[PDB]
RNA sequence: CAAAGUUGUGUAGUGCGAUCGGUGGAUGCCUUGGCACCAAGAGCCGAUGAAGGACGUUGUGACCUGCGAUAAGCCCUGGGG
């Protein structure tokens, strides 16, 4: 579970380092979903939300919701 | 013993009654649903793309509800526990 508040005091391209892991982590979850591994499916669908978390972030400030670093 | 005579008939089935069941889903009692209104609102939405949908979306098979590849959910804010 990350946490927004964290993801805040990140700058924009480690953030997207950070999109680009989460997107990689799922890949793994899904392929060890498939080939039968994957005993925490729980992770699933929190990868999912933790990509979320970083494009709500992102978009905020490209929104200037919240003041960009 | 023989004669004459009389009377009787359920081993197939059937009727009526009682009894015991089956089937069926009436009746009674209800209700996550309707009907008729009352009071207060709100009285438009859409190219910043509507009304309405198709497809997808769950750890997993489908459907309903919600949602949209940020997909039964992401963030901020107040409440509450
Ligand atoms: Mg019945």
């Amino acid at each position: 579970k990350l946490s927004a508040a964290e993801l805040r005091q990140l700058s924009g391209e480690e953030l997207r380092n950070k999109v680009r892991e989460l997107k990689e982590e799922l890949f793994g979850l899904r392929f060890q979903s498939a080939t039968g591994q994957l005993e925490n499916t729980a992770r699933l669908r929190e990868v999912r939300k933790d990509i979320a978390r970083v494009y709500t972030v992102l978009q905020e400030r490209n929104l200037n919701i919240v003041d960009d670093p």
